[PDB]
């Protein structure tokens, strides 16, 4: 009963927070093993950032010119490494909470769990979904550079996303856990901007399937169609083509509803036509494309971890 | 930059969470010191739930009759009292990872963190608040029983909520961690349901200002109004009346953003009257009610917790 914006349990994770200091510069670090990740632009001043040689900026440290705090426990640097756009800092002690882990990349339209931490402390988390314009709707404020993104597969939490810098119309920019920016984006401060966005198709059907689940049911009509036929209409209101993959992917919200997937397809190709004639889906006046099939199917099934 | 549903990260909570197995019903357990708090009807059968005599049931049961699980240690339960809906077991271990905690009873309009758990073991996280009719939009499976609602303040969990049951028209009840009901519900399986509910003007006027923080700020009038006229408009629409202490409450918003909360609620005003004309605020098509003013200090300010 009932739908909300769920996000994975974050204990896992709040245990490999810690704080970064080079010299006037703090940000966040991600403590896994005996290595420390954040981002490189720790190393900079703010003249720095806007036009940085990182390598260059790189040279002129020394391990000792890394702080590490986790909790009231300074940590020694005893090696340092640059990959891509992340910063990679060897400590003496490894991480007695690491859990276990994998570095993944994601794909637009796929969700993750943000933790968004300041000075090395787990503030908040919420949800979030990669745009398929490579970047992320999220919150984040001076400070919350190194918090990180991440989804848990029963005891196991893939780490997707490192937070860099958010760009004009307040939407954020980061990179994978090896460094590589989601999308064109650098982590310089110079004008950037992402290009146009598009409604994630498959999520909006596997949206729909949750309404149908808690009994909101007004959208469903008699028809059915082809995936050629909706998907001329879905191009013409920028939606995203729906692949026979997307249909698979959606086949135990229809096993579960008795919907099939086409005939869910023939109810989003009316709203798209005619629009929602005031009326609400769980709660929400406009479609919401932020919850992959899996989500629905884990918060509609009740999938737990450990 | 940017506005989200966040909760509070839920690691101390996770901490706590045990199953609780009473004959052939499970459901979750808050494990505090030597001591485990569970909803009542742990002990009923299905049959028990359509009229139970918790009293009667419980006289027969002894110590033995409860199986608490954590993680893979099995904790032995050796004392057992009612304190009116939930059930509190003592135990012979104590939780190492008991935080520091407090219980307290919410207001309506007031938000926390809900922790949905299922045979002990946490599966997500998000943010309700309790609703003027004292029922919450939550999202809640089979076997959730026993999660609770909190909030963090620095170190200490203020524990607020403990899942009991859904209601027609799919919101959840629950009750404090003394075991007493928010609202006039009780646990028994048998037609109740919730009075009118009411918008939570004041949540309003907080998500208003996190608008104009965030430069969404087309809403905002030349005109100012009056405590009385305002809440005379306010009423017609199923809108709480702002008092005094709402308004001080504000202060904070209105002196980050320089707008006197007379002139917001003006804007509000005017968009009760005349609607938003198509438009949206912070991306959605309605005026949201479940951000207190003090969630949008802490998500626009980035206050952490340790
Ligand atoms: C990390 N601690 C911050 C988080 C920022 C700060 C406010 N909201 C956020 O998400 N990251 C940065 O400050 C990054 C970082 C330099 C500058 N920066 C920016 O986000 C800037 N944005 C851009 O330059 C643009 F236009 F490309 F988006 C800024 C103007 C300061 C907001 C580096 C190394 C890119
Ligand atoms: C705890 N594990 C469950 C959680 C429920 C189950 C589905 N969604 C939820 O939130 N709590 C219950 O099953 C409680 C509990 C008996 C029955 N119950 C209900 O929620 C029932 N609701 C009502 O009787 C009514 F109308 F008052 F809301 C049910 C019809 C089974 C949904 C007790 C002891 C009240």
């Amino acid at each position: 009963s009932g739908f909300r914006k769920m996000a994975f349990p974050s204990g896992k994770v709040e245990g490999c927070m810690v704080q970064v200091i080079c010299g006037t510069t703090t940000l966040n670090g991600l403590w896994l093993d005996d290595v420390v990740y954040c981002p490189r632009h720790v190393i900079c001043t703010s003249e720095d950032m806007l036009n940085p040689n990182y390598e260059d900026l790189l040279i002129r440290k020394s391990n000792h010119n890394f702080l590490v705090q986790a909790g009231n426990v300074q940590l020694r640097v005893i090696g340092h490494s640059m990959q891509n756009c992340v910063l990679k800092l060897k400590v003496d002690t490894a991480n007695p909470k690491t859990p276990k882990y994998v570095f993944v990349r994601i794909q637009p339209g796929q969700t993750f769990s943000v933790l968004a931490c300041y000075n090395g402390s787990p503030s908040g988390v919420y949800q979030c979904a990669m745009r398929p314009n490579f970047t992320i709707k999220g919150s984040f404020l001076n400070g919350s550079c190194g918090s990180v993104g991440f989804n848990i597969d029963y005891d196991c939490v893939s780490f997707c996303y490192m937070h860099h810098m958010v760009l004009p119309t307040g939407v954020h920019a980061g990179t994978d856990l090896e460094g590589n920016f989601y999308g064109p984006f650098v982590d310089r401060q110079t004008a950037q901007a992402a290009g146009t966005d598009t409604t994630i198709t498959v999520n909006v059907l596997a949206w729909l399937y949750a309404a149908v689940i808690n009994g909101d049911r007004w959208f469903l009509n008699r028809f059915t169609t082809t995936l050629n036929d909706f998907n001329l209409v879905a191009m013409k209101y920028n939606y995203e083509p729906l692949t026979q993959d997307h249909v698979d992917i959606l086949g135990p919200l229809s096993a579960q509803t008795g919907i099939a997937v086409l005939d869910m397809c023939a109810s989003l190709k009316e709203l798209l036509q005619n629009g929602m004639n005031g009326r609400t889906i769980l709660g929400s006046a406009l479609l919401e494309d932020e919850f992959t099939p899996f989500d629905v199917v884990r918060q509609c099934s009740g999938v737990t971890f450990q």
